């Protein structure tokens, strides 16, 4: 299948070259899977989503996405237009409140609960969580993420934006998760993008457009653009059984375009996701 005039990002993950504009994915489009985006919560409503979003769970007054944040990371997962995985199942997790912050007990309580809750939704090509939040180094929120990723989740979690090593941030530090780091349309890490050895993967962050609360789009920057690419990556790609959950952000690093971004510190991981999509 091909997506004309795509954001650039889609554009860039189904390319060996950027500046190109039409996105290619198998039709499959990572029916059977399901994503859960743990964040400030998803507006379902919005026609983007096709009734393929609904919130599952939130720690705060409501479920509603006061914030537009983790609309927009929904979006970049399985929106029809701005995602990734177009047919994807997306459910949401608030664990941060309207101005897009929260307590670690709270997400930590965010994670063990999709560890479980998987297990009451109906995700035959597997499961995936995308997590576009974090602070400073916590071994007990690192721990919360490899028990989710132990469990049967391909984790994917931003590594922040601190133009810093992330072995300094939770839960983007944790070994056995997938952190992302941000790249952007010319094939330039982020200019706030974090690096370091714990980074497994880029994916594209500066200028990303994307749906956005009140059923409207905005094009924002961050890690937390970059990792949802990655976790709808990896739902497209265990629904083609090209992977599986425990494997998946391996086999993103081993598909990858390698060696194609500039000012990657030496150390980092030059890395850019890629789906290998020949139509």
């Amino acid at each position: 299948a091909a997506q004309t005039n795509a954001p650039w990002g889609l554009a860039r993950i189904s390319s060996t070259s950027p500046g190109t504009s039409t996105y290619y994915y198998d039709e499959s489009a990572g029916q059977g899977s399901c994503v859960y985006v743990i964040d400030t919560g998803i507006e379902a409503s919005h026609p983007e989503f096709e009734g393929r979003a609904q919130m599952v769970k939130t720690y705060y007054y409501s479920s509603r996405d006061g914030n537009g944040h983790g609309t927009h990371c929904a979006g970049t997962v399985g929106s029809r237009t701005y995602g990734v995985a177009k047919k994807t199942q997306l459910f949401g997790v608030k664990v941060l409140d309207d101005n897009g912050s929260g307590q670690y007990s709270t997400i930590i309580a965010g994670m063990d609960f999709v560890a479980s809750d998987k297990n009451n939704r109906n995700c035959p090509k597997g499961v995936v969580a995308s997590l576009s939040l974090g602070g400073g180094y916590s071994s007990s929120v690192n721990s919360a993420a490899a028990r989710l990723q132990s469990s049967g989740v391909m984790v994917a979690v931003a590594a922040g934006n601190n133009n810093a090593d992330a072995r300094n941030y939770s839960p983007a530090s944790e070994p056995s998760v997938c952190t992302v780091g941000a790249s952007d349309r010319y094939d330039r890490r982020s200019s706030f993008s974090n690096y370091g050895s714990v980074l497994d993967i880029f994916g594209p962050g500066t200028d990303i457009l994307s749906t956005w609360i009140g059923g409207s789009t905005r094009s924002i920057s961050g890690t937390s653009m970059a990792t949802p690419h990655v976790a709808g990556l990896a739902a497209y790609l265990m629904t083609l059984g090209k992977t599986t959950a425990a494997s998946a952000c391996r086999y993103i690093a081993d598909t990858a375009n390698k060696g194609d971004l500039s000012n990657i510190p030496f150390g980092t991981v030059n890395l850019l996701a890629y789906n290998n999509y020949q139509a």
